[PDB]
């Protein structure tokens, strides 16, 4: 009981040796109840024998001197050492904080439905339906704008919303707490997919509401879970992710002007002011080159080519990092 | 024989301690048989000495005590702790889950030439020329479609084709599991490289069977190992394949409203309908940028950059996936 | 004293040996000092006992055989090893090596404000419109060369100058060493930003002084850390940067050249001379494609498939060296 | 002297145990030679004494053990392990092995000024001159073409070349092997830099020694690592470099002829035929995308929509091989 008295225990035959006041820093482990570890003693040698394994001991006798860091060490299978944790009653605190550093009636039933599909057969083949009536909706929205085009296009638009709407009536009556049902921002989605057909019974209104008859696509993510791996890349990378929209800014601004100052004294010059050349460097530096404008002069044949060259190096910078937040949740996701 | 009686095995000078109940686990093996592991006993100090690798045993001793897990270690070479399995003769069923965890007359000469043409010279010769056979198929059938173009496309057609005959019938007939024989998806290749012409013995069908004669150039896979390890990359990567093309779907759906909508009160404006527009995201996702339509409007500018912006990132996403794994197929095929 | 004596280390139960003119070659350590290590000394085994992590000690042990090579081990934490390297004592000589091979009143206060903004609140609020006055005179400068344009851009020019200068000088008077004020690039450029305007109070000169007003744009480095860590990678990364623009130049001169002289007798041909199939390589390499110039000849369109092909792979060379030395700093800086 | 006798070596603590058979294996060693080995017994303990590395003895021993197997372990750094193997004496015929699984006077003097330009100052400033005289013979080249252009280019192009020519002729008497000259592929460069001129002292013929008059720029290899790292990389590169040109063939023959059974029933259509449509499928998979052709049906904008799809995938595979290997050239050269 914290006397500097030295214990020896031996790993398999590797020996560790350590002072039992550093045991006894945590009585309710095994080795440092003296009621637990007794069962492991060996009064020929004056030891604790333990015929497990080796390399993970490291971590659990350091666990001790430390004072609590439980690290998993780099050769050592990570199913492995989480066995060896459980064996010697680390503690539920100690293992949470190890998955932490390691990167870790009626109305129930309805709601099982329209909310798990994959709970059983009935309640995926909704699934389905649910994916038809958003591919359905998707199509007649893009047939209405046609040059071609009782109104065949109000028809299927609400036979489609009473989908939408019957959908999404049975997941707010069927959920739990009415207070947080609007943290999912998955359901959100679900009310501007009502928002402007409910309120359609000054233009520039009419028109914005017909925009938000756009956002139905994002119904998908329900029943696609590479969209949800998606919502949460571009989540977790907002700072690459503006990083790389502020480069750009820079770069527009920068090589706008350049290419407006070389092609100001032209005849045939096609960059009359900046905000004018801006489109064009957007164009240059993603390599799409639409061809729409080109510089005619010297300097902005100079301006364009550094152009091309400063943005593939602009946009690779911050590309990988996003790439590589995107196959943590994929790989994750499995 | 479980007996809880202590074994101590020296590896080397490496001291190894373990219970007999342990050892007795696996009697097939070297540690476990007391007649096979006895001519390794040291009377003088109650030990087993074993002048062998050293890092390797950890995972040996392990295998027992886990009751089953051979992982080899991160430190320890492929062949050298291969090596060590097979001395201490854990087993072929121990064996074979350790590579698998590791990740790995006269009908009989003729069917050597038309199948492994590695086999002798003249089966290799035949290779050769079965190759000058597909690129003068493949040369003759695109100078067919020349505007300038008995028939002198039909004796090549033809001579091109008996090859493909005679050599398709000789792997029929020399090949010994005829059921099994439409398995191997190389070998439809070389009947949809013969249905064509021997059908040709609606105008929408013909015109379908002169698409199927295009197939042929899939035949240079029996020829090619690149072809080949180019199949096994997209067949083990259907799932980020056709995640691009999900993330596509929903980026030209996107970008082509959002672009209509910012361009439809435009008397120049060239996006008549969304389906129109859709031609217009894919070239500038993919920074193609054709210039066959560009934006003329500040809101279809903006949709345009974000449209580039965004199409780099929803491509270069599954790509590293797809690279990675045609890496693996190519360096094992070595 | 430097008497081939032998000396017992006991780590944990792992056993070092080593000897005594060994320990003695460093006297102000822990382990050199007689004094310092026999506080650890065990009479009844002849050792020194050290209750501490065992995989650091190989390094220090090695530290005083090499004679000061002080190398972590790649498997032991690097905030570990530190801690254990100041309890051995080692020395901040030492220390400073490990870290180096590791990879690390009325003037003083409005000093801060106006140079370390997060000092306080009101020192942040002033970096806010010190940002404003960025934005603004960015804007003003883009507004002016509009085709539509006392005179509104010259109080706009002069407000934002007023800034500028105001900025400027208290920065030049509360700063300590006024001879190395113009070491940090990033005043030269609240300098270059305040030249033109204060000198226009040969038409080359009118028109240069004008484009000095686009340096303007880099005034936003002093508030943005994306931009700082832009320019210590392209700082740290010129040799592959300047041998991108080489590896181009040397393209640019074969391709063109390749080009020309298959498209030169050709009344319809877009190539009179070299320097004007410069750009079109370009152009092709960096896959822009604006399609102000395209081949016509069969060796035309042979020399544009290559010049495609050798472009995004002489490209993608030194870009993730360029990519690699982004995420260094870009990581480090949190 | 091979006699199953054990030994005991002791490595700073670490005990390591062997056969005298085992160590007698390679007497010419340290431990192998009775007298080498002598010096570091230890007679009260009955074991060799060794106050050095100690994660470098694994390695060392099994040497033995394998019988010629050494391999420096994954944690020993590769300048200490290298110096253990001097220390032990295992010879040079073994660390020759280590390296190579590891990856590893009047006329001398007028030599070195025309080869080694390093050695002096005059011998670099040289080199200056030289490279001075392949960017003046390089501008000259293009400025020929010009339309506006005793003959004035033919003082140059004489100019030139008598350096082309008097800095040959000295490298090819001060060499010492004048039959191994030509393997240098260095020297092939500098004679068809002379080959043109000096034989212009069938038009196809004419024209063809114009085009070899642009591998001068190769000339610059002399003077820029650089381009030595980009030969080494290609040469080194010939299989997925010539696996992306077959990819591309593919690619070409199927998407072009795609597009045309698309685009051929229509009196807008841009594709004639299958050979047309090479040069289409070439920018559309280069993403390089000129616009001087693109398709108008439903099925030909399908065509295109995978053919730039297919494109940025079948070039993004062999791509990172190619970039890898650049990597290890110009890393490994400094
Ligand atoms: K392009
Ligand atoms: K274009
Ligand atoms: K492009
Ligand atoms: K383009
Ligand atoms: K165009
Ligand atoms: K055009």
């Amino acid at each position: 009981h914290e006397s500097s008295e030295r214990v020896v225990i031996n790993i398999s035959g590797l020996r560790f040796e350590t002072q039992l006041k550093t045991l006894a820093q945590f009585p309710e482990t095994l080795l440092g109840d003296p009621k637990k570890r007794m069962r492991y003693f060996d009064p020929l040698r004056n030891e604790y024998f333990f015929d497990r394994n080796r390399p993970s001991f490291d971590a659990i006798l350091y666990y001790y001197q430390s004072g609590g860091r439980l690290r998993r060490p780099v050769n050592v299978p990570l199913d492995i050492f989480s066995e060896e944790i459980r064996f010697y009653e680390l503690g539920e605190e100690a293992m949470e904080m190890f998955r932490e550093d390691e990167g870790y009636e009626f109305q129930r039933q309805v709601w099982l439905l329209f909310e798990y599909p994959e709970s059983s057969g009935p309640a995926r083949i909704i699934a389905i339906v649910s994916v038809m009536v958003i591919l359905i909706s998707i199509v007649s929205f893009c047939l209405e704008t046609l040059p071609i085009f009782t109104d065949p296009f109000f028809i299927v638009e609400t036979l489609c919303i009473i989908w939408f709407s019957f959908e999404f009536l049975v997941r707010f009556f069927a959920c739990p707490s009415k207070a947080g049902f609007f943290t999912n921002i998955m359901n959100i989605i679900d009310i501007v997919a009502i928002i402007p057909y409910y309120v359609t019974i000054v233009r520039r209104v009419v028109q914005i509401f017909r925009i938000m008859r756009i956002l139905r696509i994002f119904k998908l993510s329900r029943h696609s879970k590479g969209l949800q791996i998606l919502g949460q890349t571009l989540k977790a990378s907002m700072r690459e992710l503006g990083l790389l929209i502020f480069f750009l800014f820079i770069g527009v601004i920068l090589f706008s002007s350049a290419v407006y100052f070389a092609e100001a004294d032209e005849r045939d010059s096609q960059f009359p002011s900046i905000p004018d050349a801006f489109f064009w460097a957007v164009v240059t530096m993603t390599t799409v080159g639409y061809g729409d404008m080109v510089p005619t002069t010297i300097g902005g044949k100079i301006v364009g080519s550094l152009c091309a060259i400063a943005g593939v190096l602009t946009i690779a910078l911050p590309v990988p990092v996003i790439v590589s937040n995107f196959n943590y949740f994929y790989h994750r996701e499995t």
